[PDB]
């Protein structure tokens, strides 16, 4: 691990940048990591909000982002490398979302553009759907699927997910 | 033509001579009265309403649209500031806000989210901000409340989709 931090920390300054992190990991495309999940994933783990990590953050977010790699793994059973609509489907079966909504979120969070999803989208993908999700569970106190909301509420909704 | 003095404006701001005025330049140019560097948020906004060639970032003319849309503002700005202190108070805002018929303590709610200054009142750059949010999430919620009694009921897929459009 040690030996891993000090090959990103690309300056040896002993913390880790957004740059760093990002040339650091691979998408398995020709494009960059998504800076915007590069990002998300550093404020999961810096405490002194630094934009960046040290050593003992690291550990964390490094742990984070190869037990994301086997979960995109585990689904893309063609090893493809690109998670296509039917292995998503696997992967959120606990959702219990229609084949129309597939194509809306792969739509959504698709950067490529041909219809797939990338490690980083997918990564992307998955924790606003996770994020949403839980924000909606706070409104489905009866789970019943639907919630009923004023105009009031709906903005503070929005308001408490961005 | 077509316009010198715009041109003139554009240079300024356009620091490395790019042709391309990006967000830092746009955000350094601006003035919100305070020592706090304009909101990067809405200085980004208003870059993506008028870039036409996602460049991040416009060109001359393209910039026209940003001078206007920025002055406009000012003038809303400068209009509900009562007083002309630089910043909004709630009861400006009230007045800002009065098509939006949003309940008193709402108001307070929208300070608090968007006032980044911490001292109870809006700022020109948090202004634009929450203006231009209010208004977009107002549109969207206009879309599924078609009845117009100001509530709506959504499945959790409707919910996602209708976030999706925001996010
Ligand atoms: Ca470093
Ligand atoms: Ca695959
Ligand atoms: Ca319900
Ligand atoms: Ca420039
Ligand atoms: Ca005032
Ligand atoms: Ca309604």
């Amino acid at each position: 691990l040690w030996n891993v931090f000090q090959r990103v920390d690309k300056d040896r300054s002993g913390v880790i940048s957004d740059t760093e992190l990002q040339q650091a990991l691979s998408n398995g495309t020709w494009t960059p990591f998504n800076p915007v999940t590069v990002r998300s994933i550093i404020s999961m783990f810096d405490r002194e909000n630094k934009a960046g990590v040290n050593f003992s953050e690291f550990t964390g977010v490094w742990k984070y982002i190869t037990d994301w790699q086997n979960v995109f793994r585990t689904y893309d059973r063609d090893n493809s490398g690109m998670i296509d609509k039917n292995e998503l489907k696997q992967a959120l079966s606990g959702y219990r979302l229609s084949d129309q909504f597939h194509d809306i979120l792969i739509r959504k969070f698709d950067r490529q553009g041909r219809g797939q999803i990338a490690f980083d989208d997918f990564i992307q993908g998955c924790i606003v759907l996770q994020r949403l999700t839980d924000i909606f569970r706070r409104y489905d106190t009866d789970q019943d699927g639907w919630i009923q909301v004023s105009y009031e509420q709906y903005l503070s909704m929005v308001f408490s997910i961005v």
